[PDB]
């Protein structure tokens, strides 16, 4: 239903006074890394239509951007009931994360983002200690796909990465369904 104002927001325009707190369950769902769709060339039409409206960019450099961009080996995230399970190699880790606010970011492009931060306070879980969802939303609302940044250093390091953003769409969707979305977008 996306409003028109929620849309200048997704594009990185918003007043820092409009961001609001979100909860872990904006991101409940079972979810699939779109990386394998990069790798089998399933996403090219996206990177195509994009070099078609960017004269600074060739199909080549765009693809290379999303390659470095989506690379993860967390194949699959499942989030539900306060817990986040990561699937890397026929083995999950999970942890009951705790909301720890949001950082507002301004990118080198003058453009802005909000990372909604969480942390694992479980001594006994083996999940990443620090996670940050960023999903182009600034206020409570169910995600449609998201970037998650994850690490065990601090929050600030993650805040520092602009290089990698493993990107997740819902498991329901077909490859055909995923690309469709990244165009109508
Ligand atoms: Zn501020
Ligand atoms: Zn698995
Ligand atoms: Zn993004
Ligand atoms: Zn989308």
């Amino acid at each position: 239903p996306l409003t028109e104002v929620e849309q200048k927001a997704a594009n990185g325009v918003f007043d820092d006074a409009n961001v609001q707190n979100r909860t872990l369950s904006d991101w409940d769902g079972v979810w699939q890394s779109v990386y394998p769709l990069l790798q089998s060339g399933k996403l090219d039409p996206v990177f195509q239509k994009k070099a078609d409206a960017d004269k600074t960019k060739t199909f080549a450099e765009i693809k290379d951007y999303y390659h470095k961009g989506y690379a993860t080996d967390i194949e699959m995230i499942g989030i539900e009931d306060g817990i986040v399970e990561f699937h890397r190699n026929n083995e999950t880790t999970s942890c009951k994360y705790d909301y720890d606010g949001y950082k507002i970011l301004t990118y080198k492009s003058g453009k802005k983002g909000v990372r909604y931060l969480f942390e694992c306070k479980d001594p006994e879980s083996k999940a990443p200690k620090y996670i940050q969802f960023s999903d182009h939303i600034i206020a409570p609302r169910k995600s449609s796909h998201f970037h998650i940044f994850m690490g065990n250093d601090s929050q600030q390091s993650l805040l520092n990465e602009m290089e990698n953003w493993p990107t997740y769409y819902p498991y329901q969707l077909s490859s055909e369904e995923v690309v469709e979305e990244m165009m109508s977008h």
